[PDB]
């Protein structure tokens, strides 16, 4: 399940970077941001993420955005980018 301290895609912040867990049913392909392609684009490859999160799990990992907290590695918000590393 996701853990306590999941990203909700209720969350303020969540509401402003267009974050959701469905990366398929995200803005990604709405975006299309530059990079690699919207399919591959997630959480995971993201430039502003953590996996230096307090409670790590796998699938449920850090943002750079959302110290504390944790997003779906396969979910994605606005603020993507790939990874440059
Ligand atoms: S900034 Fe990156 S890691 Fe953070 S929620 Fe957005 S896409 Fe995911």
């Amino acid at each position: 399940s996701a853990p306590a301290n999941a990203v909700a895609a209720d969350d303020a912040t969540a509401i402003a970077l267009k974050y959701n867990q469905d990366a398929t049913k995200s803005e990604r392909v709405a975006a299309a941001r530059p990079g690699l392609p919207p399919e591959e684009q997630h959480c995971a490859n993201c430039q502003f993420m953590q996996a230096d999160a307090a409670g790590a799990t796998d699938e449920w990992k850090g943002c750079q955005l959302f110290p504390g907290k944790l997003i779906n590695v396969n979910g994605w918000c606005a603020s993507w980018t790939l990874k440059a590393g």
